[PDB]
């Protein structure tokens, strides 16, 4: 069994307004199964050939609310510009410090749960600290800047209940946000 668009959830399900619940470690079989077919999904929806075979629009992330599982699980797969991948399928990610510091996507942000375009700026702290068990059982701390430090954000915000557009600006979404810069190569 895999995921297609037809089990991604869109906005208006309460689901994704909720508190992820936190994932009993080590995890189950049931748990597993379910990050490891969210992983699958991201790199596969960036593989034009599996995109089309299941119709999958393109993403660089996935947590498991916007599959219907309410559980503290998330799937990053992007590449920043330097070509380093960062690929991740982790149970209970969580922010343990963030930078002060802000930065931003200046096309702004798009989300798989949400069938619409919402113009402006998602300003998002530039450097943060995770940590999570990986799928492989194993307990990681990432320093992530930049784009995966971004996606990471999204990521963990479905998480807990909270949709990208949350963070735009009220009636002038292209306000340059206190302390921060258009994101850097
Ligand atoms: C940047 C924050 C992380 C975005 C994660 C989403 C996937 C998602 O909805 N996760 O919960 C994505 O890939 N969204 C894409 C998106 O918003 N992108 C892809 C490149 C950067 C940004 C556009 O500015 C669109 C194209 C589906
Ligand atoms: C409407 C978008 C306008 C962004 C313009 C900046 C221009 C710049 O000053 N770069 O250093 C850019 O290309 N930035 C990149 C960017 O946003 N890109 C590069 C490829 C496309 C787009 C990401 O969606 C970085 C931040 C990743
Ligand atoms: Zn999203």
């Amino acid at each position: 069994h895999m995921l297609t668009m037809k089990d991604v959830i869109r906005e208006g399900d309460p689901i994704l307004r909720n508190v992820a619940e936190e994932v009993s470690l080590p995890a189950s079989e049931e748990d597993t199964t379910t990050l490891k077919e969210m992983i699958e999904f991201v790199i596969n929806s960036q593989d034009p050939e599996m995109a089309e075979k299941y119709s999958l629009r393109p993403g660089i992330g996935l947590a498991a609310p916007q599959i219907g599982v309410s559980k503290k699980m998330i799937a990053v797969h992007v590449t920043d510009a330097d070509g380093t991948l960062y690929s991740h399928a982790l149970f209970n990610p969580k922010i343990i410090s963030h930078s002060v510091e802000r930065t931003y996507l200046q096309g702004g942000e798009g989300c798989l749960s949400v069938d619409r375009e919402v113009p402006g700026y998602v300003p998002r702290y530039t450097r943060i600290t995770v940590k999570a068990t990986s799928i492989n059982g194993e307990e990681v701390k990432l320093r992530l800047k930049g784009l995966p430090a971004i996606v990471f954000q999204h990521e963990i915000d479905h998480l807990n209940g909270v949709m990208f557009y949350d963070h735009i600006n009220k009636e002038n979404p292209f306000a340059a946000p206190d302390d921060s810069k258009p994101l850097e190569r």
